[PDB]
């Protein structure tokens, strides 16, 4: 209930986190009763003894779907596509004839029948993407399974923007991170921000690897604690979010287009029912799970959000470790950013811990 109290149970979980996983810096945000509650601990730079802030900046990785969905959700909105629309309605020169029968909907959700996770190293430019799509042979036919791919959603997200004229960045940056004031959330840093972007540790060595293609779509944004809480905020409860489009495309992003076991697919974000047991939250983010390809069945027609669910999404970079959950129903959630990649299964544990003994 109290702010002591709050930080206390916050500082509890953390510090022993930390202490065993040899995370060098970390930044955390609580969203408790819709309010925001920041801690920062330990180093962005190890070798120049560079605090975290609230202004540090952390890589998303995965958690940068969110964005991505959300973006997607207000094209939605404006009218510029359907979910429904083939890819070859946005990227006419995918003439393959296994593109027949793909909808953006299938490269947003995992479902378009096997998309590899990644886009090969050598793939550098335009006609190499698409080469690469062109020659890919599915597994399974579009919405039988799901497969976790960085090429599935990567490739939504830049398809999405094209009736918008605008680059993924320039069109992230003017429909979401502007009208939500996200001032310390990007995709390319400023050379004027690099200051407050945190190094990032892997086996205890600075680590830094340039990005390849739909890296922005994919894994790209990086973000300060004090935005991640009003991401969170605005992605918990949109009633104050007074651009249309955008409150609809968050809607959207969390409305359940497939089930998977107990996890429902959404754009971007992934939700299970509430309550639930914290044992399959924390199984199902093991890598080993998570990267499975699992039968999918298609919700008809989608379902729209429920404030009942545990809403969540991990990422990772080389060198950073990211968790984001939340319960509209409980206007409770968790933001965790890390300059140390550790595993998913003591990221969802340690968030899970603090809800639970929040609520």
């Amino acid at each position: 209930k109290t702010e002591q109290q709050i930080a206390d149970i916050v500082n509890r979980t953390i510090t022993p986190l930390m202490q065993e996983q040899a995370i060098p810096g970390m930044a955390v945000a609580v969203i408790y009763q819709g309010k925001p509650y920041y801690f920062t601990w330990g180093k962005a730079d190890i070798a120049n003894n560079h605090p975290v802030t609230q202004q540090t900046l952390f890589e998303l990785g995965s958690v940068s779907k969110t964005f991505n969905g959300v973006l997607g959700g207000d094209a939605i909105a404006r009218g510029e596509i359907k979910l429904s629309d083939p890819v070859t309605k946005y990227w006419p020169e995918l003439t393959g004839k296994q593109w027949q029968g793909i909808r953006l909907l299938h490269l947003a959700t995992y479902t378009a029948g096997g998309l590899p996770l990644q886009i090969p190293d050598d793939v550098r430019d335009k006609a190499a993407l698409l080469h690469f799509y062109q020659n890919w042979q599915p597994q399974w036919t579009p919405g039988a399974k799901r497969l976790y791919a960085n090429s599935s959603i990567g490739l939504f997200g830049a398809l999405a923007v094209k009736p918008s004229g605008m680059s993924y960045e320039e069109a992230m940056t003017r429909r979401v991170l502007q009208p939500l004031k996200l001032a310390h959330t990007w995709i390319t840093v400023p050379q004027n921000e690099q200051k407050d972007y945190a190094w990032g540790y892997r086996e205890g060595k600075p680590v830094h690897v340039s990005p390849g293609q739909l890296d922005a779509e994919a894994h790209g944004v990086k973000s300060s604690v004090i935005d991640m809480a009003r991401w969170v905020q605005a992605n918990m409860d949109a009633s104050h979010v007074q651009e249309k489009t955008l409150q609809q495309g968050i809607a959207l992003a969390q409305s359940r287009y497939w089930r998977i076991g107990d996890m429902y697919q959404g754009l971007g974000w992934e939700m299970l029912n509430w309550p639930l047991k914290a044992d399959s939250i924390i199984n199902g983010s093991d890598s080993k799970v998570a990267l499975a390809a699992l039968p999918a069945v298609e919700v008809n027609p989608p379902a729209p959000a429920v404030k009942a669910s545990w809403v969540h999404k991990t990422g990772s970079t080389g060198g950073f470790g990211s968790y984001v959950a939340f319960v509209p129903e409980k206007n409770l959630g968790i933001v965790m950013l890390a300059n140390k990649s550790y595993p998913n299964p003591v990221r969802v544990e340690a968030a899970w811990r603090i809800l639970e003994k929040l609520q």
